[PDB]
């Protein structure tokens, strides 16, 4: 007669729900729980695109059945894959676990502007913040200068990730906040695939160690003498100097 799904992804997110006559996950009490397995976006769905999810708790699983307490307010969203030139229909609207997790203050690192910061602390394999942005080729990062490159992140190998100029201010875009996390090669995280109900496939920031309230959080952006782009910046010769010079 009935029959729930609970789709896991690879990342730990997952979408739960009764499935139609044909299968699919369409229906007004459809879920997305983030990787905390507590967060969720619940409401419409259509084959598994999140039409209208509202912020929710998933409380308990008696049976299978999943139990949701909508949290007060009138958080709502939807499937908002980014384009080429659009990097969101609500640049302004937070995402709820990343909000829980991280934010933006001054870095730790002497002129590198803003950092990305632990609100609390969290053990290893966390993920902490997610890495939207509009959606361009290699070739239009490779074929420009590599100062206009400092907010780009291969997604796959047709795709870059990009948060340019307004975005990269807070009060412009704060719908994810993955570009905000600076560069070390003692990183104390990872960027790692990550399927997003609002954003799509892009990545996330994870955790290699756990991690205290206030830490900054810091990624290795890579291991070439030179970002891509078209005629390295000193701070980055500098740590990768330092870096070879362990080994
Ligand atoms: N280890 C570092 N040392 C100095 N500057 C850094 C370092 N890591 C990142 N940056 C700066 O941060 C930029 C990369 C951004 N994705 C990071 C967020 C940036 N700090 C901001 O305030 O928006 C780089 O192009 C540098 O300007
Ligand atoms: C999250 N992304 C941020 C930008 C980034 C850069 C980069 C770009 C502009 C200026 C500086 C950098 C720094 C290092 C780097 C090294 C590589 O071997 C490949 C790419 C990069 C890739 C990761």
């Amino acid at each position: 007669r009935h029959g729930v799904c609970w789709i896991y992804y690879p990342d730990g997110g997952s979408l739960v729900g009764e499935v139609n006559e044909d299968g699919e996950m369409t229906g007004e009490k459809i879920a997305y729980v983030y990787p905390d397995e507590r967060t969720a976006l619940y409401g419409k769905f259509i084959d598994g695109e999140m039409i209208e999810g509202k912020l929710a708790t998933l409380m308990s699983t008696e049976e299978g059945r999943p139990h949701f307490e909508l949290m007060p307010g009138n958080s709502v969203y939807h499937f908002d894959k980014s384009t080429s030139s659009c990097i969101s229909t609500n640049a302004l609207l937070p995402d709820p676990y990343e909000s829980e997790r991280v934010y933006v203050a001054e870095s730790l690192i002497s002129s590198a502007g803003e950092g990305l910061f632990s609100k609390v602390a969290v053990g290893p394999n966390t993920v902490m913040s997610f890495y939207n942005g509009v959606r361009i080729t290699h070739q239009e990062v490779d074929s420009r200068d590599w100062a206009l490159n400092g907010n780009t992140l291969s997604l796959d190998e047709e795709t870059v990730i990009d948060v340019p100029e307004p975005y990269n201010h807070v009060s412009k875009y704060c719908a994810s906040l993955g570009h905000k996390a600076n560069h070390s090669f003692t990183p104390n995280c990872i960027y790692d695939m990550f399927v997003h109900p609002r954003f799509g496939p892009i990545k996330c920031i994870r955790t290699l160690r756990a991690v205290e309230a206030d830490e900054e959080l810091t990624v290795a952006y890579g291991y070439d003498h030179s970002p891509p782009g078209k005629s390295a910046p000193e701070w980055y010769q500098v740590e990768l100097k330092a870096f070879q010079a362990t080994q």
